[PDB]
């Protein structure tokens, strides 16, 4: 049997994302070609099962594994068979050490378009591309978790990060309808698993929230991205903030967490904040303050955060949301991986 979604997301507590890894989008290899070219194409090492254990013993409880599928489709909207086994291998390092796993499809922007005009090249595609994935994990627990799209949006558009427009909000809750539909209808244990789907860009601006449409299904969840507040988290320009813990800061967040569980909770749905993290502004204390505080304050509200882990740690570049070196398997912020277990076991 398959747990509800609700009851599911009451137990996920803090997770960890195999970022910049088989999500890691390269567009000048061939969709035969060998899926370590892919995995490895951004910079990190292949991934390994004692990775992955050490993510798990640090108290961790679940692992997204951002999966970027469309290069590895042909010209039939076939997937690589090489390239499915290698996921199926990385998710079952996973499975196997007791982790709840949120399997997505991550970088499709350059083809999932939410417009109306590209709607009938989009939508058989991607219930093709979730038909066969849903196939290939029919006989997964209910530890295995699918998420629709990833931050879908109007790429290279002046909409891309300001919200959408009421036609891009519409089709982004379409395509996750019409991947959810696929899912369903392989039927078995996908009839009833968990299923995260996105608002537009996974935004949790309110304007994205409302919108949000949950079909006419028991088991789906809300996801959202809160890289929050954002000039700490992951601004870089001249409105860069390096500091965080003022009584401002944690009401702010409070604020915005109660928006997330309660809007949610108001469409009859659970949320789980898919990605959270700060950068590397060399302000490890501020950092930690925030993890803690952020993992508590969500997790007292029954919302489980999921830290983006993209191995890069370089001090004052942008996107340094690294934690664990993959190489060494020390932590590149000990600190910070303490504040959120220990945030996690403020509460449980």
């Amino acid at each position: 049997s398959m747990r509800s979604a609700s009851e599911i997301v009451q137990e996920m507590g803090v997770g960890w994302n195999l970022g910049n890894t088989l999500d890691a989008k390269i567009t000048n290899l061939s969709y035969n070609t060998s899926p370590i070219s892919f995995e490895t194409g951004w910079g990190n090492p292949v991934t390994t099962k004692a990775m992955i254990d050490k993510i798990k013993n640090a108290g961790f409880k679940t692992i997204r594994i951002p999966t970027t599928w469309g290069e590895h489709l042909d010209g039939n909207n076939k997937l690589n068979e090489e390239w499915v086994k290698r996921v199926k291998e990385v998710v079952d390092y996973c499975i196997a050490d007791d982790l709840y796993v949120i399997l997505n499809t991550h970088h499709e922007g350059n083809w999932v378009i939410p417009t109306y005009a590209k709607e009938s090249s989009v939508t058989p595609k991607l219930k093709t591309l979730w038909t066969q994935i849903s196939e290939a994990f029919k006989d997964y627990d209910d530890h295995l978790i699918f998420e629709t799209l990833n931050q879908p949006r109007l790429e290279g558009t002046p909409y891309e990060w300001t919200g959408g427009t009421s036609e891009s909000r519409d089709v982004v809750n379409k395509y996750n309808a019409a991947a959810l539909e696929s899912i369903r209808k392989t039927g078995g244990n996908n009839l009833s698993r968990a299923v995260m789907m996105p608002t537009y860009a996974a935004s949790g601006s309110s304007t994205t929230m409302n919108d949000f449409k949950v079909p006419d299904d028991k088991n789906v969840i809300a996801s959202v991205h809160a890289y929050s507040p954002y000039f700490f988290a992951m601004d870089t320009s001249s409105n860069s903030v390096n500091t965080w813990g003022s009584s401002y800061d944690k009401y702010s967040l409070d604020v915005e967490l109660d928006s997330y569980l309660n809007t949610f909770k108001s469409k009859g749905v659970p949320v789980v904040i898919g990605q959270f993290g700060s950068i590397n502004k060399n302000n490890t204390s501020s950092r930690a303050e925030l993890a803690e505080y952020y993992v508590t304050a969500a997790q007292k509200r029954g919302i489980p955060c999921v830290w983006w882990d993209n191995n890069y740690a370089e001090t004052n570049k942008g996107e340094t949301f690294g934690l664990l070196n993959r190489s060494t398997l020390n932590w590149y912020f000990s600190d910070i991986k303490d504040a959120l277990i220990r945030g996690y076991k403020n509460v449980h």
